[PDB]
């Protein structure tokens, strides 16, 4: 089809965290807390593998 | 063949980090959530050796 639609939120105002923000944010929060839940009771109840 | 096409994002600004970023990237963020993992789920659990 046409499609009709189109989102372009990851570029710029629209919040859009460009490349080095992505990175800060994934590097910092992301990973961080990922292996402090990991690393507090386990994994499998806690955050999954998948 | 002629194949028709080319493509050399790696360079420049097209974001193709050149040697260093990539080298200090796999120093202290490849290798150490590759790590991580190891410890955490091991080997085999995420991606193999290969």
């Amino acid at each position: 089809a046409n499609w009709r639609e189109r989102s372009d939120l990851t570029v710029t105002v629209g919040i859009g965290n460009m490349n080095k923000d992505q990175q800060m944010l994934h590097l910092m929060r992301i990973w961080e807390m990922a292996q402090a839940v990991v690393g507090g009771g386990g994994l499998g109840v806690l955050v999954s593998e998948q």
